[PDB]
């Protein structure tokens, strides 16, 4: 129930801007323009991750505690509009969450959305100093955002990078530019580690961990946790891959991991299913933008019944995660996650 | 400079220490450390490095003193923090200014191996390794956490003026009273002469470089020294000249400086608020303001060659001259009432190597 106090903590951070020594007017063009920064990026998302830590810190409490816990469930939703319109920057993206990517806004541009990736990137430590400054969790839980954030750019290095020439650097090369696909990174094990630094430890560690700390939870349970994380990540981009293909923008919200020659789980799994010819018609088809040439792919996945295999990897690694959880020993957070488990793919 | 020259290795092992104990498989592990070894040399080394000894010199004078090797490393971590962050902010300005050379070498995003795309991660990277290098160092002092908190503060204070710099004249400001449009994406550039003047670069130019270059780097030396004191906000006024005397001598560079010598090669094509521009504004007469007005903030070439020789025509080097010897008394006339004869020792040796550093 956390969507109301939106406004305060965008508030809190936009005043601290406003007590900059700049002229009035000045100021009145920064609140303005970064306003609109927060609001375009940070709202219109599932806020799977903000409400998380509200759902463990509650199940682990007067309105000043909530005032705590909503900071940090709406510092990691700031933290996910950082990563999205970095990452949409980065992979070149067209739509996110049904509108225009911020970087492509005529008014914005490459140059602005860098610069505002790092001022999201730190108002996020400056709410976390205005609310929380004065609680014994406050170091660790800045340690825990800025450990998570390094695993994060390490699994988006390894996502961009993984079918480049220099995984398979020249200074001197500023003017040849070709993507292709390199078999030998085409398997689950290159995969995870990719998959569990990008998106495991930002997505579910983080936020289970704040609420865990800031209702004073050193713990062996954290351990748990972080393993519980892991198989959660997992499990969370192989569906986003599958939607990717399998799956309408009106319901995600977004545009092409394809043409955009990215590894996947269905890349992946096509690539141990399917026969030498299949492998070669892959390798010349995958990463060109063409329509011709995603359509072989599209045609390839169902070819080989993708949708069968991802709806029997689902089961069994909601079978493996609720295993996973009952083993925590812990009658509030295994509710949280049987009930995040649940409210995934919808929020 | 030697010994924090040295001194270099170590804190950089250190944070690819750090990345190697991801759980990742042997090969990519190799891949990553060395992708992030050349991150790091290729950016943080080659500068003149004076926001690293600033903080070196601060901490050794702040107060004559006994100082051990193990505190030492405490404050050479914080200088190449520092190091590390003037990195960050030039892979990063490189990417928004369209660099073309950095420090005489090729811009880190020009890279074809690197591009745009990494050069944005890497930028987020070498930010969020100084605070793991802070932690590794400094965790158990006392001061670690107003330490992180003025970096943090310095580096929102450089986003703003850089937010600033890179805006100043856009359509948005210029048009005030029109909203944002979400719903375009297919940009037409022109100086707004209302926002043509000194009180509106000072406000940018403290932000975009005073904080980080001169505040940050002194206060981390006095923070480690162990020093609500009212001493700082004598040295905020402090670094907030400093801060404008050194852009203003970078504007000085960017157009008459010697580019093999400076390293680097765009303010007027990029349509920036530079001290030569204001200079020039309020200097030359109506015909010649119409003809900055059309010239200005434009690609061609030509139309940055009228920029440059109404420059020369108003000799702008010389007026840059007197403002230099104004500017650099008003500092040593703001240091000399600071009352702190090892910090006044300090700054008064900054302000003579600022330009060729050592
Ligand atoms: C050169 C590349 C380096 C990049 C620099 C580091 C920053 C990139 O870090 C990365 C990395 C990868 C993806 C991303 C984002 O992709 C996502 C999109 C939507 C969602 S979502 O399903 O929650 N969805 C969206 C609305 O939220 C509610 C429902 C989740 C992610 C995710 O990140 O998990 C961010
Ligand atoms: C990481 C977060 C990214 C978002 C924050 C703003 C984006 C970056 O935009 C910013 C911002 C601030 C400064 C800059 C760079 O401007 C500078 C270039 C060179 C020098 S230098 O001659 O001393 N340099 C140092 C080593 O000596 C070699 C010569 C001094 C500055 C300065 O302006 O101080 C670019």
């Amino acid at each position: 129930f956390f969507r109301n106090m939106y406004d305060k903590y965008r508030d809190a951070f936009l005043s601290h801007l406003n007590e900059y020594s700049l002229e009035e007017e000045i100021k009145e063009h920064i609140s303005k323009y970064y306003k609109l920064l927060f609001d375009y990026n940070c709202l219109g998302g599932k806020n799977n991750r903000g409400i998380l830590v509200i759902l463990i810190y509650e199940y682990v409490i007067n309105s000043s505690e909530w005032e705590k816990a909503a900071c940090l469930a709406w510092c990691i939703e700031i933290l996910q509009a950082a990563f999205l319109v970095a990452d949409d920057i980065m992979d070149k993206g067209e739509m996110r969450r049904n509108k225009y990517c911020w970087y492509l806004l005529k008014d914005v541009e490459t140059k602005n959305a860098v610069n505002d990736v790092l001022l999201l990137y730190n108002s996020i430590y400056k709410l976390i100093e205005i609310y929380l400054r004065n609680e014994s969790c406050y170091v660790d839980v800045i340690a825990t955002f800025r450990d998570a954030t390094l695993k994060t750019i390490i699994g988006q290095h390894l996502d961009t990078n993984i079918f480049s020439d220099k995984y398979s650097i020249d200074v001197n090369n500023i003017n040849v530019p070709q993507p292709v696909i390199d078999i030998n990174m085409i398997n689950f094990g290159v995969y995870k580690n990719i998959v569990i630094h990008k998106t495991a430890y930002y997505s579910f560690f983080l936020p289970i961990v704040c609420g865990m700390l800031l209702a004073g939870i050193d713990n062996l349970i954290y351990k748990k946790i972080e393993d519980i994380s892991m198989l959660m990540g997992e499990y969370f981009q192989i569906h986003d891959d599958y939607l990717d293909i399998f799956g309408d923008s009106t319901k995600t919200g977004k545009v092409s991991d394809i043409q955009n020659n990215k590894l996947t789980w269905p890349l992946i799994k096509t690539f141990e299913l399917c026969s030498e010819p299949d492998k070669i018609k892959i390798v010349k088809n995958y990463g060109k933008n063409n329509l011709a040439c995603v359509k072989v792919i599209d045609s390839l996945y169902e070819q080989y019944k993708i949708r069968k295999h991802y709806e029997s990897y689902e089961k069994a690694q909601k079978a493996k995660i609720l295993s996973a959880i009952n083993e925590l020993h812990h009658e509030g957070i295994e509710y949280v996650l049987k009930y995040l488990l649940e409210i995934l793919f919808t929020g």
